[PDB]
C-alpha cells in the first residue's frame, strides 16, 4: 500500500536535548497518522475489494456490455435525480486523494517548525545549560567557609551577616549570562514560529470541518442512483436510455471514515488550544527553590511585563531538559524541603550529597 | 496486512534500569497481541478468501444479477426472521473493527503508565541506587577493625559495647537518605498510577465480556437467513420478492475467534488480580540480612501502618534491579548464611571477596 | 502468510555467558520450527491455493448454484458413508490450527526455562568464574619459588613432604568458595526446572503421537466423499438430494505433512533421551588435570553420592565456559601433558607461558 | 511497485560538515520525488486497476473475441477521427515511461555536482576551518595586555597609539592565509560548475513544459475513440470493419497527473531562480563583528570586484558550517553587542566566557 | 520479484583505502544495473500483465478450448510462414533468461578483480602510505636549519652547496622504499588483472552486440503469426488445421528493451576504452611539487621505459588515496606555489602550518 511507506517517510522518529514537548509530539503523531490509518483501513484486505459499484443490467446484456456499463459511470459519477436536476457524487471517488492532501497539509507546519526555529533554539539551550552546569562546581567552593564559620558565630553572623559579602563576592556573578537573558527578553523572533505552528493546525482543522460539512453530510444516506450512457455515439442504439438502479456497496466505509475523521479532530482541538494557552501566563511553580540558588535566581528575577517573550519559550524548553544527567541530581533531590528554619538542614543536605 | 504494521507499532520492545516487571510485561504482551493475532488469522491465507456471503439465486438469473443480489446484502445484513420480526447480523461484519478497537483500548493504559510515573520513578531509583552503592565501602573498611581487636579483648567489651559507637559515628549514618525516605513515605502520587493501570485493564476485560455476551452468543449457530431486495427502486420488478437460502461462509472462524477471545482473558484475569494484590502487604523475605548492612538498615526500618505508599512500589522496583552490575555482587552471595555465631563467619565472608 | 511473522517472533537468536547447553539448542530449534515450516509448506505458491474441495455438479446447474453447492460443504465436512454411518472429514480443515497449536505448545517449555532458572544460574556462574579467574595467578606466587628447591634437593624430603606444606599452607585456600559450593550442592531448586523442561517435551511429543494416531491414519487413502445439501431451507427444492463424487484435491499435502511430522519427531526423541540422561552421572573426563590445578581441585573434590544436585548443573554449564577469553588460555594448552615426572616439565610449560 | 525501490536508490539520505544547503535539499527532494510519487499513485491500489481500455463489442462476439478486440488496440492506440485523418493517443501509453525519464533527468545534475565539485571544494573548507579556528586563543591573549595598560593610562594612548603595533605584530598577522585568499580571488574553476548545476535544472524544466504543451493538452477532453481491426490477416472476415465506442477508463488520473506536474514545477521555478541569484551579491549582513577578530578580518577585507569568484561559494558554504561544535561558541554569543564603547564591555564579555 | 533481491545480491555497496576508481564504480554500476532494471520494467505492474499471446479462435469453440489452443502455442512459438518455410519466434520467450545471463556475465569480471588483485594491492598501498607518512617531520624537522643560517651567509655557501650534504645524510634517504619500488617496477603480475578485467567487459559487449544482431532485428516489426495444433493425438479431429491471426501482445516492451540495451552499451563503451588507455601513459601532471619533498622524490625519479608495469597502477591507485586524513594536509595545500624564488616562500609556507 502507498500509505505504508509514507508512514515512516513523514511521522518517523543535539544528542542530549529534547526539542519537542511530549504533548506536541503526541498531537503531531496522531494528526498525521489518523488519515493514513483511515486510508489504509478503507482500501485493504479488511473489507473485500473488487468492483465497488454494482448495476442491475438487463438480462439481454452479456458480460462485456454490463462491464462497460458499470465501468463507464465511475469516471462520470452523476445522478440524474428526479426528486431533471443533476446531482454529483464525486466525494465517493475523491476520498483517498483528499485524505492524502489532508495528511500533507497537517505535516507542513512540522517542517515550518523544524526549519524556522530549531538551530537558534538549540544554540540558546546549549549555551544556557553550559552556564548552568558551571553552577554546582562554582557553588560548593564558594560555600565552604560558611560551613566552618557556622560553629564559630551566631545565626545573625552566619546566615544574616556572613552572606552579606560572601554571596555578593565575585565568584557566582555571571554578567554575560544576565546580559544575554536581558537581550533575549526583548526579542520576539521566536514566539512567532510557535504561534504560526499552532495557528496553521487550527486553520487546517477548521478547513477540514468546512470541507466535511459542505460536500459530505448530503450524500450520506443515499445508496441508489440512476446513470445514463446515451450521451455520445452510443445514443444511436436500441437499449435503455437511462440506466436503472446502480448501487454503491462501500457506503459503510464512507460513513465510518467520516465519523472517525470528525471525532479525532473534535477530540484533538482542546489539546492544541491548551498548548496555545500555555504561553499566555508566566510560570513560578518552582521559583521558591530557584530564588535561593545563586544562579537560578537570575531566571526568577526577570519576571515582568507581558509573558509573550522568547525567554518564556527558552524556560519552557529548559524545564523539560533540567533532568538530563547532571542537573538530574541534587536539583531534583531538593523536594524534601517543602513545608530561621533553613539555618541547619538547608546546608547539611547540600554538603552531604556532593557527588 | 495492517495487523503486521500494528504489531511492531504497538507491542515493540535509563540504560541500567528495568522499569517494567516481568509479569506486567507478559500481561501487556498477551493482552495486546491476542486480538491482533486473532484478526490476522481470521483474514489470512490460512482459510481461503472470496465472498463471505453466498446466495442461491434462481437459474433464470445471470452472473451479474446474482453478483448484485449477493452484494446488496453484505452491506445490509438483515434477516427477515419468521421464527415477521426482522433480526440483524451486524457482528459478522463488525468483528475486525471491534478487534482493532479492543487492541487499542488494551494498549491505552500502557501509555498512561509510561507518561505519568516513569520519569519520577526513574529519578527516585537512580538516586537511591547511587547512594546505596556507597554502602559497600562502609562495612569492611570501617568495621574491619572489629576482629582485629576481638582477639585481644573479651565478649562484653569488644562485641556488645564496642560495637555501639562505631555504629553511631559519622561514617555509618546517612541522614539525607533517611529524610528522603521519610518524605517519600508520606507521598501517594505514585501508587495511584499503578492502581489505575490495573483497574483500567480490569474494566476493559469486563467491557469485553459484556460486549461478547450481549451481542454474540445469539447469532452463534444460525448460518442461514433470508433477505429482501425489493425495498426501493427494485420493488417494481418481476422476480422473487424475498431471497432464499443465503448462507454465511465463515461461521467457523467466528466461533473460533469468540472462543479464543473468551479463553485468553479468562485465564489472564487471575494474573492481573495477583499483580494488584502484590502491593497490599509489606515484603520482608530478605530483611534478616538487610537489618545488618550500614545503609540497608534504613529501608528495613520503615514498615509501619498501611503498605499503600510510594515506598512500597519503590522497594518492589528496586528489588528487581538489585542485581545489575555492582550490587550483582557480595549482596547476591550472602545466601550461605541461612540456618554469638556472627562473631567470625559474617566477617571473613565479608573481608574475603573484597573486589 | 502468517507463518513468517511467527518464525522470527518465536525462534529468533551476560555479554560473555551461555544459558543454553550446546546440543540442547537443536532439540528446541527442530521441534519448534518443524510444525511451523510444515504449515508454511502445506499451503504455499508451489502447491497453489484455490478450491480445496471439488464436486461434480450436474450439467443443468449454473456456475453460481454449483459454487454454492461445493462452498456449503467445505465448512460442513461430513461424509455420508454407506460402507448410513455419518463419518466426518474435519482434519482436512483443522490441520493448520493443529500445527499452530503444536508450535505454541512446543515453545512454552522454553519460556519456562528462560523465566524460572536464568537469573540464579547467571549469578552462580558469574561468582564462580570470578573465583576461578582469581585462581590463575597462584603458580607464580607461592608455587614458582617452591619448586625451585628440587635443584637443591632430590625429591623424598622436598617434593613429597614439603610440597604438601605449601599446599596445606593458606594461600591455596578460599573457604568462602568452599562454603558456596557446599551450600549449593544440597539445594535442588534448578534440577527440577531441567527435569520439567525435558518432561514437557516428552509428554508433548507423546500427545502429538496420540493425536496423529487416534484422529489421522483413518482418512488417509480416502479421496472421494458424498455430501448432502437438502438439510434445511433448501430441502423443499427439485434437485439432487445427495451430492455425488466430491473429491478432495489436497490429499497429497496431507500425506506428506503427516509423514514428515511423524519422521521429524521420531528422529528427535532419542536426542531428548540423551539430554535427560546426561545429568545422571558425574563427569570425570579431565579431572586428572583438575585435581592438580590451584582451585580446580575443590570442584573435583566434592564428588560423592547421588549426582542429582545443583552442583552437577553448575559443572555442566561451567565446562564449556572454560574457554571464553581468559580461561581460553594455558588451561586449553594443558593437553600436551597426556601420557617423578612433574618435576620440571609440568612447570616449564607454564613458566614459558606467563602472558 | 518499481517506484518504491527507486525512492531510496536515488533520493535517499567529512563527518562534521554540511556540503549542501537546506533549500537545495528541498529543491532536489521535490524535483526528484514528485514524478516518482505521481507514478506510484497512478498505478496503485488507490484506484481500481484492470483493463485501461474498454470497447462495446457487438453482442454476437464471444468473450475471447471481445478480449482480442480490446487487447489488440491498446498497443495500437490510433483514433480514426472523422472530425479520415487518423489521430494517435500514444501519450496515454507512454506517460509512466516519460515520468521515469523525467526522474532520471532530475537526478543527473545532482550526480554531476556530487562528482565534479566536491573534491575541489572539501579540502579548501577543511583547511580554512582549522586556520580560522586558530583565531580564538589568538584574540584573548593577543589583546590581553591592553587592559593591563588601560588602568595605568588614559586618553588615546592606550587604545589608539599603544594598540597600533600589536595590530601588525607578528602574532596577529597570518601570512599563509593572505596568499591563499589572493589566489582564490582570481580563480573561476568551481564558480563555473554551480551555474551548470542550476542551468541544467532550468533547461530541464523548460523541456518538461515543452513536452507538456506540445504533446498533452490536445487529448485532454477526449474519452471516446474508434479503431479498426481489419488491417491485416483479419481483413477477410465478416464482422465490423471499424470499432465503435472504445472508451478510455483512466482519463481522470491523466488529468490529475498533468495538473500536478505543471503545478509542482511552476512552484519550483522561483526557488531555483533565487538559488541562482544568491551568488550575484556580496554578503555583509554581520561583517561588523568579523572585521574586529584576528583571523576573521581577512575574509571581510577581501570583498572587491565582481562577486563571481571561488570566494563567494567558499563563504556561502562556510557560513552554514560556522556552528558545528567549536565555532558553535562565543562566536554565536556576539549578538548582544548590537546597537569609546569597546573599552570594557566587548572584553569583559570576552574574558568572562573562556570555556 | 527476483530483480528486487538480485539488485543487492550483486550490486550492493581496509577501513581507510579506496580500491576502486570512481569511473570504474560508475561503469560497473551501469553495466550491472541496466539488465535488472530493464527486466523489472518488462514484467512489472507498469504494463498490464496477463496472456502474452492472444488468438482469434472460431466462435464455435468453448472457453476451455480457446484457452488450450492459445496456451499450447506459447510453449511452441513457431510461425507457419507462407511468405511452407517454418520460422521461429523464441527470443520473445527467452528474453528474461537472456537478460539475467547478461547480468551475470557483466558481474563476472568484478569477482576476478576482487579475488585476484585486492590483497597485494592493499598490502602495497598500506606499506607505501605508512612509509610516506614519516616524510612530514623530515623536511620541516630537518631542513628547518636552512633559513636559520641563510641570513648570516651568502648566496653560494648556504643554499647551493650547504643544501647538498644534509640532503645526502641519514635523515633524507629511504633505502627500503627505493628497493621496494625497484623490485615492484619489474613485476607485471597485477597489470594483467586490469587488462583482463577490461577485456572481459569489451568481449561481453561484443557478444551482446552479436546476439542482438543475429537473433533480434529480424522479428521486430512482425506481430501476427499462424500456428498449427494438429501435429499429434489431436490431428484426427474435425476443426481448423491451422490457426488464424495469433497476435503478440508485448511487442512494444520488446522494442523498448532492445533499443535501450543497444543504446546504453554504445554509450558505455567509450568509458571502457578510456579506462583502458589511462594506463598507457605516465602521469606527470604534478611532478613539479613531488620533486623536492624528501620521500616524494623517489616516486618522481622512477619513470623510465614502457609504462606497462606495477608502478603505474600503484601510482594511479595512490593518487586517489593521497587525501585520506594525514596526507589530506599541507601536501594538498601546495597549490598556491603555481607560477631563487624558493628562497623564502618555499620555507615560510612549510614552517607556518606545522600541525
Amino acid at each position: 500500500s502507498l500509505a505504508h511507506t509514507a508512514a515512516e517517510y513523514m511521522l518517523s522518529d543535539l544528542k542530549g536535548l529534547r526539542l519537542e514537548l511530549p504533548l506536541d509530539r503526541i498531537v503531531k503523531f496522531v494528526a498525521v497518522g489518523s488519515p493514513l490509518l483511515l486510508m489504509s483501513l478503507a482500501f485493504a484486505q479488511e473489507f473485500s475489494s473488487g468492483s465497488p459499484i454494482s448495476c442491475f443490467s438487463p438480462s439481454n446484456f452479456s458480460i462485456r456490455q454490463a462491464a462497460y456499463v458499470d465501468s463507464s459511470c465511475w469516471d462520470s459519477l452523476l445522478h440524474h435525480k428526479q426528486d431533471d436536476k443533476m446531482k454529483s457524487l464525486w466525494p465517493h471517488k475523491a476520498l483517498p486523494y483528499s485524505l492524502l492532501a489532508l495528511a500533507l497539509l497537517m505535516y507542513l507546519p512540522v517542517l515550518l517548525w523544524q526549519y524556522a526555529a530549531v538551530p537558534a533554539l538549540s544554540s540558546d539551550l546549549l549555551f544556557i545549560i553550559s552556564e548552568l552546569d558551571k553552577s554546582y562546581n562554582r557553588s560548593i567552593r564558594l560555600v565552604q567557609h560558611m560551613l566552618k564559620i557556622r560553629q564559630k558565630s551566631s545565626d545573625p553572623y552566619v546566615f544574616w551577616n556572613e552572606l552579606e559579602k560572601a554571596r555578593k563576592e565575585r565568584y557566582f556573578e555571571f554578567p554575560l549570562l544576565e546580559r544575554y537573558l536581558a537581550c533575549k527578553q526583548r526579542s520576539h523572533s521566536l514566539v512567532a514560529t510557535y504561534l504560526l505552528r499552532n495557528s496553521l493546525l487550527l486553520i487546517f482543522t477548521s478547513a477540514t470541518y468546512l470541507y466535511l460539512g459542505h460536500f459530505h453530510l448530503d450524500v450520506f444516506f443515499q445508496e441508489e442512483f440512476s446513470c445514463s450512457i446515451k450521451t455520445g455515439l452510443l445514443s444511436d442504439e436500441t437499449h435503455v436510455p437511462n440506466l436503472i438502479t446502480c448501487r454503491l456497496t462501500s457506503l459503510s466505509i464512507f460513513q465510518i471514515v467520516s465519523l472517525s475523521s470528525v471525532a479525532i479532530y473534535t477530540i484533538l482541538v482542546p489539546v492544541i488550544i491548551y498548548n496555545l494557552t500555555r504561553l499566555c501566563r508566566w510560570d513560578k511553580r518552582l521559583l521558591s527553590v530557584y530564588e535561593m540558588l545563586p544562579a537560578f535566581d537570575l531566571l526568577s528575577r526577570k519576571m515582568l511585563g507581558c509573558p509573550i517573550n522568547d525567554l518564556n519559550v527558552i524556560l519552557l524548553f529548559l524545564r523539560a531538559n533540567i533532568s538530563e544527567l547532571i542537573s538530574f541530581s541534587w536539583l531534583s533531590v531538593l523536594c524534601v524541603l517543602k513545608d530561621n528554619i533553613d539555618t541547619v538542614v538547608d546546608f547539611m543536605t547540600l554538603l552531604a550529597g556532593l557527588e
